């Protein structure tokens, strides 16, 4: 039962990497710490971490090459789903 939602894909402005938050509390959702999650962008997997900035901002990057492949950059939408790992 994967965790789904929308989210706009943000970046750090000059940067070349991108990521979505998280828009739920991750911390009683998951446990403390990282999570490994087995996501998928627009159906597109990806495994990876969603990591903890300053609490409680979480994110998790969307790499260049699966942007290239859905054909979404920052300010776009993109259909997120998680499953912890
Ligand atoms: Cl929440
Ligand atoms: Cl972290």
């Amino acid at each position: 039962s994967p965790i789904e939602f929308d989210a706009i894909i943000r970046q750090v402005p000059d940067m070349d990497a991108a990521y979505v938050e998280i828009p739920f509390d991750v911390k009683t959702v998951y446990g403390k710490g990282r999570v490994r999650v087995n996501a998928t962008f627009d159906g597109y997997p990806y495994t990876g971490y969603i990591v903890r900035m300053g609490l409680p901002c979480h994110i998790l990057g969307l790499r260049q090459d699966i942007r290239r492949a859905i054909g979404k950059q920052p300010g776009d939408s993109v259909y997120v789903t998680l499953l912890p790992l």
